[PDB]
């Protein structure tokens, strides 16, 4: 019926997550617990019983995310190296001091912006692997940011770049978030691409 | 073995909200899902059938809630003028025109607060059953507001209060929180009881 569909949506959901995670358990006395909470039924484990132990079941999820975390950073460091090292001979890629690199796909003729000035701009931020973060595309209108507010390799390329111009610039984690990174679909360490058009400098 | 307690204790966890909630099930294709899901096995409903049910079962959820917050409001707001009408009696106890009431435990020297001013205070916010959802006493230190940035009922006594007063107002939810709040311990339509000892006027 109706009920047997959905309960098994439900658990197949759940299951999976658990699974894909590392809480590995026995479904049998899992669902046990489950019949005594909804029977209202008197529980196999003290109130406090169950939180001592699931509190430590979180601690140790913890300690585990936190592995992952510090290894995919030194995993995305490593891959963001070879991606740089490997695009920096590339056709038409010029290497600026601060490891930044970019790509002119058509030069503007309007003034380069300053420090201060307010940019507006349309632009696509993706990963290494093609994965899009960010860009003006979905949005369908162009951003508008102080210079200054921007990411480090944000700041370094549109002080090059002519107003009326679009590059490609290919970004150090240095120069984008870091190692930090709890965020959207960037990670610890990450190195980015952006696709830049450079609309318009508001040296105000 | 630890792993056969733990299972259990996720499980009850669990099995507990659901039955809370709303979630008729059967623990059996539940348990079933789970499986399918860790053995990594291919699953009994396609991707898409099972998010179609799911996001059926969600939008399911949310039309229980909204049913259970209009209905919360409606017996807070009759709870709430229960208690004002009891209270209006009780010893001490003056009503205003707005309907909030006051009973002065300990009267002040000091000036009145206007409009405009800071407020240095300690208080203690609770609900008509007792249930503290704020004060300094926690954190040990005084509270600093504008006089108008505060909730109506406030806002109506501190005009009225003198510097160093100590007073309890009883707060009908028009001049606290309203129909809304999905906040705290506070929910729709909740009257509210508030201590409340001003330190002193910042008739700045
Ligand atoms: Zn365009
Ligand atoms: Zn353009
Ligand atoms: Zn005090
Ligand atoms: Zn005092």
């Amino acid at each position: 019926t109706d009920k047997d569909k959905l309960s098994y949506s439900i658990g197949a959901d759940l299951g999976k997550n658990f699974k894909n995670q590392g809480i590995d358990v026995n479904p049998e006395a899992m669902a046990k617990g489950m019949q005594d909470a909804m029977s209202g039924a008197q529980l196999a484990l003290t109130e406090q019983q169950m939180k001592d132990v699931l509190n430590k079941f979180q601690k140790d999820l913890m300690a585990k995310r936190t592995a992952e975390f510090n290894k995919k950073a030194d995993e995305n460091k490593v891959k963001g190296e070879a991606f740089l090292t490997e695009n920096k001979n590339k056709p038409g890629v010029v290497v600026l001091p601060s490891g930044l690199q970019y790509k002119v796909i058509n030069s503007g003729n309007g003034v380069k912006p300053g420090k201060s000035d307010t940019v507006t701009v349309e632009y696509t931020g993706r990963l290494i692997d093609g994965t899009v973060f960010d860009s003006t595309e979905k949005t369908g209108k162009p951003a508008t940011f102080q210079v200054s507010q921007v990411i480090p390799g944000w700041t370094e390329a549109l002080q090059l770049m002519p107003a009326g111009s679009t590059w490609e610039i290919y970004v150090p984690s240095g120069l984008a978030y870091g190692p930090r990174s709890v965020g959207g679909p960037i990670g610890p360490n990450e190195t980015l691409i952006f696709k830049i058009h450079l609309i318009s400098v508001k040296k105000s």
